[PDB]
């Protein structure tokens, strides 16, 4: 009984670690790179430069590390890095990058990415995200830990969603996320924070409240953003959660001169 | 040629009756049972436990009985139920029950659910039912028989959708949906009643008025939900049609004293 | 690498061009037809009646010639056509079409139809067309040349979405879309003009302006489309690019008499 299936093909110019099992009907293409104990179903396809980690589970009818369908790709040969200890589910599309900004598409550790979810082109993801069925990242998003996208969450070029960040089913999110903040609907509107994942991370009372008075600054108080992160600068100074909160709104926010 | 395709490969601990045809690079897992004349296209996985019923038809990239990705599901031994005349159409994911429902997803007779669609764990599916391409159920969802989803349409977790009741395309559905009614858009708003649906299933001349002047009742009077089904009261018992409506209600609501 | 993978199914009455690639576990059905220098990947399915044109790209995981699960279709021997130098990336969906319509689902050349999308029933789509992932043409849909539809673009059946026209992510297509507006929303509602796509077309900047003027007639003045079109007879007759935008609404608009 063997790790990789007579009906799969693995390519020669592909290297698979030990403990690596490969499904029946399953591409293992050029330049792919699995590591220690990961499992990839039947029917899936695997296209290089990749590097996939420790312990993934690949299910069927996912293709990884596939080319941009996007008329900015030329046929470049950038990559795509998958870490340690993923669940991309089934019929996942994950695309490497483009030469455009690093050449790199990237997932991190312990995220769940479930059916039809797609990472499209330079995207970064964290470690601990849960990406719900049929979410897709545009292009060179950027999903810091913890955050969850619900259920066809997609979001538009460039966007970032902020640590511990929620968006709810079917949000079409077009701006930065920040940290903590519970996004929703098409457009996205910032509702509240995610004081749940605040709970199960551990946070303190006095740390959580800081947080939703955070919020009320940033939104509820009719301040402006360089007016807020400008309150905030205290409660921040106070709290390394209320920093992470602000640091995410500093970096989303440039402006031009008047 | 032999029903049983030679390039799929099915469990020896799967039960399938004598004219029960597979389909190439198919896959029947085990405790898999499969019931008379039931078509499997190519490129279908099966997972058990899964009971499958008579004169269905499963098209290829379908991924039919696999375990939910929910962290609640620690891969405690759940089953799939699937009823007869069903047509499972491209890429439908239907995943199996978790113990803290009663470990059972199941999906009853004639019913139509077509491409890239999601029946999470715990759905349970009535009769003659369309739930139309990419919709998908969160998890634990009720849908009564005869109910229409449009295209992508989004149900939550715990959620009724109630008999010949009909949501449009795109539909978020956070709260139930009552029988008859039509709901729409990101949050579904109420509009109207499946009043085709009535006219398909020979409804009396008098049974649709009277389901007409039902819905302004719960809707278009400013009634509480409470004061909706003491009016409906009178409607319900003159009509089972009306009752049908009336119940959708009363098993939704309960609430807090106060 | 050979042309034709050993594991692919080509079934005798399917007529290939000599250079054609069928990657393996692909099925190339009864009464299809292969152009020139086309490439199937592998885990393919193609059904019949259809024609596929030259040097087109039709991806892994794709269901193309499939019959429409729609009741209204009763088994017709309706077919499908596809143009030459296509692409059609991983999981798209195209049905054929319904002896109702003109029996035909067409794609023209030089289009990019995304991941995931569907094609429906007797939906016609021109050329250079971008059809970003899970784009769904419910049927009868019109697609006219340059069209780019964002991503989850949901379109009701039997509308037009007009030449050089854009839908923004999540857009809920109901009524026709006129040429080069951009619509946005679940409903979708018209922005404002597909400027970028006028640019990249060479317009000159004369004939970008008179297609400002003219979106503002129809939409920023208050006319009723009956005067929107008397207004635009003007700019149409001296814009070739605005007679498209004229005609595009004038076909929309049919009306019943008062
Ligand atoms: N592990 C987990 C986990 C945690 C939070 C979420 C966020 N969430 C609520 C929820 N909680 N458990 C479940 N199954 O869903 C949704 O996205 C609902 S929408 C949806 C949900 C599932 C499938 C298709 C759709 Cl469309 C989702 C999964
Ligand atoms: N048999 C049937 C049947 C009945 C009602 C519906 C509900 N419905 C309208 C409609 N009626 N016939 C058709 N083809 O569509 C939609 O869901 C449109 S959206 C859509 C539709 C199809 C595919 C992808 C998408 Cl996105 C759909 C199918
Ligand atoms: N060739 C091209 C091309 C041109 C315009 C668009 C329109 N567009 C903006 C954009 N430009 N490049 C990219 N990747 O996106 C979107 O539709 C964003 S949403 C999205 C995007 C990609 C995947 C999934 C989703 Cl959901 C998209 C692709």
């Amino acid at each position: 009984m063997s790790l990789i299936d007579p009906r799969a093909i693995i390519d020669p110019s592909a290297r698979l670690a030990a403990d690596v099992q490969v499904g029946p009907w399953s591409i293992v293409g050029a330049e792919v790179e699995i590591g220690e104990g990961t499992v990839i179903g039947p029917h899936v396809v695997l296209k290089g430069p990749t590097k996939i980690g420790k312990h993934n589970r690949i299910y069927q009818f996912s293709s990884v590390g596939e080319d941009t369908p996007d008329l900015k790709y030329k046929g470049e040969p950038t990559r795509l890095v998958i870490g340690d200890h993923n669940v991309i589910r089934e019929g996942v599309t994950i695309h490497r990058g483009t030469v455009q900004d690093r050449a790199e598409t990237t997932i991190g550790d312990h995220n769940l990415i479930m059916a039809y979810a797609h990472i499209g082109h330079d995207s970064v993801i964290g470690n601990h995200c849960i990406l719900v069925n049929n979410t897709a990242l545009a292009g060179h998003v950027h999903v810091d830990d913890w955050a969850i996208l619900s259920g066809y969450t997609l979001v538009h070029q460039y966007c970032r969603i902020g640590a511990h960040s929620f968006s709810g089913m079917g949000s079409a999110i077009g701006k930065d996320v920040p940290a903590y903040v519970t996004v929703f609907g098409n457009p996205a509107e910032a509702r509240s924070m995610n004081f749940e994942g605040m709970r199960r991370r551990g946070f303190s009372s006095e740390a959580i409240h800081a947080l939703r008075r955070a919020y009320k600054v940033v939104y509820r108080q009719g301040h402006t953003v360089e007016e807020a992160l400008a309150e905030l600068a205290e409660s921040a100074a106070q709290f390394p959660e209320v920093a992470v909160f602000r640091d995410s709104i500093q970096s989303a926010t440039r402006g031009i001169t008047r």
